[PDB]
């Protein structure tokens, strides 16, 4: 019973987290095997990142030029190389606590677990959706570049985000694990707009699920929709449009509570036209949008 | 920039879950140096628990019925205490992932981290506060009991809660890692009754005061309150009364905004009496009350 914002657990990825220097910029790494990756921007000065040349400004740049420490130790750089937007840094020991790990790069409106990291050391965990105008809401201060989102399936780390510039709304950006950036974004110090944010609708919908499977129920009607007129509410409100696809990954969820996934879209309907008039679904005075069905399944075991 | 629900970085926690099964009855246990602590009635069947004698129950017991298994490992008990609501079973192996942890017995209203697990394997994490009534409004299943909650502290995990009980409303109950309940709970499938929640004040000022930190600043006016009129009002909508201690511990705060405590009452008061009117603040719609400040200022760093 009852229903959290559920990260995964960190420890497979706090054994990863180091810290990257090079010259007066540190920020965090992450060891996997002999390899250290990090956002490519560690080897900028602040006014080489108004408009940087990352070639030039890496043929510049020697083995001896990264530190890189695990803990207490020191390892030794004994190779660099640049993919896309991350900096890769062959060390010469073998990260001896590297979990069964994958990289994986995200849809929009996928959820993740953020280890944020300063100093190469972890400072805390939550739970981030990656936005339909791919940035994240996440809480990221100055020298939390290089942590990472993941997931976790069975005993492997699906690594999917790595952090790199904060937005002028107070929102974040950044890239996979091989360095390609989610959106239009670049690591250039430079006016950059995000696009219009949407609401995920599919995640809303798994979320009045998991409210269903925990008793909170005041929202249900007898009515029902469309697909085809659902959306069109949906747009009104900057919901996302809802595909069949969305309809046939609800199918576990609806099956279990025994509302059909598009009753729940007429219950989601009558939400957005009235209000909650002052009532709450777990917890939550808004409708919620970073839980996946996914996310619902898991944690509503 | 962002704030978070943010929980501790789990690893450490992690390597202390093992599982404990005594006959029908599987939960989770800590495993700390060489003793393992669960909930004592892993002894109880099912009519056992309507109304258990423990004393009786753990006197009929033997080293050989208790199985613990540390993932793969099974560990041979060499001995059983009981302590309170909980079971000690000294084992005869120490583990090696032992962190530098303590006890400790929390205040209503304080925050920690809970490590969900299942059959000794570590499921999510997420942030609870311990409520005045002290209820915990967690996210357990049948097999979470024994999970622990905890907060660290450089590099000492101090263990606050381990997880025994439900009750009707969803909410959840447990004890400290030294077997006494938080509120007047007994474990004795019996009807208790909850006392009747409150607001945590203290709380929600403390998050108020991250929203200015983070540029949400809709909420201030230029009114003042005294301490006495704010309480007056707080007593109205059933929220804690604020004590000058309160008013001192959201002094550093109050010293980085430049906005005295009790200029933010009078906001609070506000809020209170008119709602917020189709507004947000940090992306909730209701007062959040589970952030300590010193939560705010370990996130807002
Ligand atoms: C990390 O590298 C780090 N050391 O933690 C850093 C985090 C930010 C939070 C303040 C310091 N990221 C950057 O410094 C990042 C590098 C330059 C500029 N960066 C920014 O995040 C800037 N944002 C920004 O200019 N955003 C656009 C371009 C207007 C959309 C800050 C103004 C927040 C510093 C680059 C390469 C993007
Ligand atoms: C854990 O022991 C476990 N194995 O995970 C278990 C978790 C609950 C969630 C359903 C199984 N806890 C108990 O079984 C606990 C043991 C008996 C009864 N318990 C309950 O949690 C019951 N609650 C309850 O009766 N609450 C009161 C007494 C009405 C306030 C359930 C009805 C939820 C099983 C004892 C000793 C309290």
């Amino acid at each position: 019973s009852g229903f959290r914002k559920m990260a995964f657990p960190s420890g497979k990825v706090e054994g990863c987290m180091v810290q990257v220097t090079c010259g007066t910029t540190t920020l965090n790494g992450l060891w996997l095997d002999d390899v250290v990756y990090c956002p490519r921007h560690v080897i900028c000065t602040s006014e080489d990142m108004l408009n940087p040349n990352y070639e030039d400004l890496l043929i510049r740049k020697s083995n001896h030029n990264f530190l890189v420490q695990a803990g207490n130790v020191q390892l030794r750089v004994i190779g660099h190389s640049m993919q896309n937007c991350v900096l890769k840094l062959k060390v010469d020991t073998a990260n001896p606590k590297t979990p069964k790990y994958k990289f994986v790069r995200i849809q929009p409106g996928q959820t993740f677990s953020v280890l944020a990291c300063y100093n190469g050391s972890p400072s805390g965990v939550y739970q981030c959706a990656m936005r339909p105008n791919f940035t994240i809401k996440g809480s990221f201060l100055n020298g939390s570049c290089g942590s990472v989102g993941f997931n976790i399936d069975y005993d492997c780390v699906s690594f999917c985000y790595m952090h790199h510039m904060e937005l002028p709304t107070g929102v974040h950006a950044g890239t996979d694990l091989e360095g390609n950036f989610y959106g239009p974004f670049v690591d250039r110090q430079t006016a950059q707009a995000a696009g219009t944010d949407t609401t995920i609708t599919v995640n809303v919908l798994a979320w009045l699920y998991a409210a269903v499977i925990n008793g909170d129920r005041w929202f249900l009607n007898r009515f029902t929709t469309t697909l085809n007129d659902f959306n069109l509410v949906a747009m009104k409100y900057n919901y996302e449009p809802l595909t069949q696809d969305h309809v046939d990954i609800l199918g576990p969820l609806s099956a279990q509570t025994g509302i059909a996934v598009l009753d729940m879209c007429a219950s989601l309907k009558e939400l957005l036209q009235n209000g909650m008039n002052g009532r709450t679904i777990l917890g939550s005075a808004l409708l919620e949008d970073e839980f996946t069905p996914f996310d619902v399944v898991r944690q509503c075991s």
